[PDB]
């Protein structure tokens, strides 16, 4: 059903969704860039999650889906705010038992780095194609181009203005360093044609965790389109079986 | 002139006081408060005056879960703060009467204003750093919200900082308690265009006499 919290003033509209129990682990669920929380994704892996006994939360980031914030306000940093929000929350419902974290694309980088923040508090991790090029494509200019030496204070898209904080944020952010500090168990899934994320970054994860598998899904694209979403389903509910 | 303004950051209200000299055109300086502070201290009231006698415009927020301004103190982090900062620099940065944007900043706000100058290295002309708290780090390595102590355990102060190689003055009090002077001179170390300015027997709030100084050194780096 659905629920929301606030963060600083904003609300975060999410869905909670729970299997027959008074106790039972907890996933929180992160979507991607201009994404939601009702992607096909996540709602699969929110349905298969309670069929196994896992519930689950999956929120609008700010400025995205039914959630407050103008889009060009958004940062990867708030981003990490709105999520330590929705842990706490978890973290102190009565029926959460074990807390796990799955996020897709760039809500996969949020989940990594939220995961190195609070390593003694999340016991598994699934990262789904997660987007670290972002810190490379602000970098450069192509995440089309700007100048990432003088950024201006917002590049248009497709009417959803992109913040120049974001970009500047985005360049200086310690992606792999925040997320190394996490030893608890990271599975990584990626698919084999994805054309958004290049292989080097789930590889560069897989190296950096200490505890860690990379699974491919062969022809896969980044959204894990159509029948590509049942592996990284079955995937991801295989690693969290209670 | 001397002015009351409000300001958006996330749905949160935060609270300034914006000080000028007369005049269409000037500088302006960004003067942020540490931790427990406000926007009003003896030396950051004390600064703004010094500076608008000097044809040097200011302005000054609470920083959120801070004096007037909205939030929580235990919502505070310093990534927030930094969020709250640049929302202030566009603001700023949006005024036509603006000539060059100073940043100021005491304490925590000098890590704060540190760490925006390294993201904003273009826009930014100048940096006074009074008893930077880069100490805050190593703090919560060893042992207020659990949030703000999980950031501040990585926090990439000096590496965010660097990018910044405009001309930055660093001026510590020699016997301050709470933050080592050691972390006044990796600034200045790491820095490619600084200067490091010790006041003898000053304090970590630099009071009494000890701000006089601190506002001299101060006003006459960002003199024009």
């Amino acid at each position: 059903s659905r629920i929301t919290i606030e963060r600083d003033g904003l609300t975060l509209v999410g869905d909670r969704e729970e299997p027959f129990g008074e106790i039972y682990d907890m996933a929180i669920l992160m979507h991607g860039f201009t994404a939601n929380r009702n992607t096909p994704l996540l709602r699969q892996i929110a349905d298969n999650l309670r069929d196994e006994n896992v519930a689950s939360v999956r929120f609008d980031f700010n400025g995205h889906g039914e959630s407050d914030g103008a889009f060009e306000d958004m940062t990867v940093c708030n981003e990490i705010a709105d999520a330590q929000k929705i842990l706490e929350y978890v973290r102190t419902d009565p029926h959460v038992r074990n807390i796990f974290l799955v996020g897709h694309s760039q809500g996969g980088v949020v989940a990594s780095m939220l995961a190195g923040l609070y390593p003694d508090i999340v016991k598994k991790v699934v990262l789904l194609a997660p987007a670290a090029q972002l810190k490379d494509d602000a970098l450069n200019g192509d995440t089309a181009t700007y100048n990432p030496e003088h950024i201006p204070a917002a590049i248009p898209f497709h009417g959803k203005k992109l913040g120049g904080f974001y970009l500047r944020t985005a360049q200086v952010l310690p992606i792999y360093e925040i997320a190394k500090h996490y030893t608890n168990p990271v599975s990584i899934i990626v698919g084999s044609n994805d054309q958004v994320v290049a292989p080097k970054y789930s590889k560069k994860y897989d190296e950096v965790y200490e505890n860690s598998e990379l699974h491919m899904v062969p022809d896969a694209d980044h959204s894990f389109t159509g029948q590509y979403k049942d592996s990284a389903v079955d995937l991801t509910a295989e690693f969290l079986k209670p």
